[PDB]
């Protein structure tokens, strides 16, 4: 078969369709019009956007396709070097870092990060306790303070102290503006600003790395695990520059996807008072202590379904790219040559009615009551295979912990009847999402 293609702009091909503040949402509507697969061209490039489980299940075959650096990864490499998110699978550093870090990202390791995550989670609860009557919460704003701070502490025992600030730590300022300057190229002076922001970031990370080496200190952070770890295959440790790239990667790549998830989840729950009540009821039943234990977080199952359903509707890291390792036919109908690229459009996958049923636009956490009912590769918010999100257990333990506590400690009002507005950076979030809290007065 011959692939549909969206509207073209003379010599710029489909490029100007990406000249927009909301390009994922623009691609979703094209997929609505054109179906499970379309060709997208720009000067010098072509890729194909996939939307059906039928096709994505083959694109997720790792004997046939591997991770491609385009978009999210390629421009981000300018700040995260050959960290895990921005390295090709065949780069020696990717496989080294993968084998060394997998153990520090498992469910087991979350027990070691648990206390630092509760540290920051408590600051968030205390902030909201301490608002006056008539004040309100800026949700993605507070979520982003929390996830950056949690990553900083779990990653390299460094405190950005975001809940003490109107103006973020200069590193965060630099990293935010550096992701902005990366993302903005997707369509095209402050080149020396980027160079300054990179240098702010490296100098800080290399400092903490040297300081930790000089001190000999052992703590419960990822930096300790990186300075200590040896790859079983090569027998080598990571070098100091690579360790710095990983720390920046966890911050640049991990914080926003995770605050986005918390924000959408809260958005869905306030728009669906029956499901908020069910999740509040589980939080009260389970979180019986002043501060949550790791084990109690594992017990918040409904809260976990809530998060999964939020990720289904609005996967906050919304697309990833693959290349064909050899000539191959996709779907029985589309021949591809080696090197041919594909984009997996996750929010559209997650709306595949053949897989989810007809109610795909509905918020329904009970969909995830039995995960084995979901066909393979139908739900991919953490990507695929050996290149899937190393931070997934981190991200979900964090979101479950935090949502669980917010639900234990507060009732919520959508006091403005907020109209969803999805801002896109490298990630997705509900821009301007605001709520009022009313404390249940449960002491920490
Ligand atoms: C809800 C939050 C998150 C979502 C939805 C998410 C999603 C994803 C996705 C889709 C990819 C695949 C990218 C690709 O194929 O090009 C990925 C990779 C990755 N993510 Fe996340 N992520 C989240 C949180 C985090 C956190 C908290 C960390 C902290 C370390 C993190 C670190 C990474 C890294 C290092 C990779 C590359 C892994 C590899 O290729 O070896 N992520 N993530
Ligand atoms: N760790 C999440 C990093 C990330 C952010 C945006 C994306 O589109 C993506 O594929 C991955």
């Amino acid at each position: 078969k011959e692939m549909p293609q969206p509207k073209t702009f003379g010599e710029l091909k489909n490029l100007p369709l990406l000249n927009t503040d909301k390009p994922v949402q623009a691609l979703m509507k094209i997929a609505d019009e054109l179906g499970e697969i379309f060709k997208f061209e720009a000067p010098g490039r072509v890729t194909r956007y996939l939307s059906s489980q039928r096709l994505i299940k083959e694109a997720c075959d790792e004997s046939r396709f591997d991770k491609n650096l385009s978009q999210a990864p390629k421009f981000v490499r300018d700040l995260a070097g050959d960290g895990l998110f921005t390295s090709w699978t065949h780069e020696k550093n990717w496989k080294k870092a993968h084998n060394i870090l997998l153990p520090s990202f498992s469910q087991q390791a979350m027990k070691g990060y648990h206390a630092m995550m509760v540290d920051i989670a408590v600051q968030l609860v205390q902030k909201w306790e301490r608002l006056n009557a008539d004040e309100h919460i800026e949700v993605p704003e507070d979520m982003t303070r929390l996830t950056l701070d949690t990553i900083g502490l779990c990653g390299f025992n460094y405190r950005f102290n975001s809940f003490y600030r109107d103006q973020p730590h200069p590193f965060i300022t630099s990293m935010v503006r550096a992701l902005d300057e990366a993302m903005n190229k997707l369509r095209r002076e402050n080149k020396r600003q980027f160079q300054e922001d990179i240098k702010v970031m490296n100098d800080l990370v290399d400092k903490i790395i040297a300081d930790r080496k000089a001190s000999g200190e052992q703590s419960d952070d990822l930096l300790t695990h990186m300075l200590n770890g040896k790859d079983p295959e090569t027998g080598e440790p990571l070098d100091d520059e690579n360790i710095r790239y990983q720390i920046i990667t966890f911050l640049a790549a991990g914080h926003e996807a995770t605050s986005g998830l918390l924000s959408f989840a809260l958005y869905f729950l306030v728009k669906n008072p029956h499901e908020l009540q069910k999740a509040a009821e589980e939080a009260a039943r389970v979180l019986v202590d002043p501060v949550p234990s790791h084990k109690q977080v594992k017990q918040l199952k409904y809260v976990g379904m809530v998060l999964n359903e939020a990720l289904r509707l609005w996967p906050t890291a919304p697309a990833f790219s693959l290349y064909a390792k050899e000539d191959t036919v996709l779907g029985g109908e589309y021949p591809l040559e080696k090197g041919d690229e594909l984009m997996v459009l996750i929010p559209q996958l997650h709306r595949d009615k053949t897989v989810w049923g007809d109610d795909v636009e509905e918020f329904r956490p009970e969909r995830f009551e039995n995960p084995s009912a979901i066909p393979q590769h139908a739900f991919k918010p953490f990507g695929n295979g050996q290149r899937a999100c190393i931070g997934q257990q981190f991200a979900l333990h964090e979101a479950t912990l935090v949502l669980g506590m917010m639900l234990k400690h507060f009732d919520f009002e959508d006091h403005t009847n907020y109209e969803l507005d999805i801002k896109e950076t490298l990630t997705l979030k509900p821009e301007g999402f605001v709520v009022k809290a009313k404390s249940k007065k449960i002491p920490l």
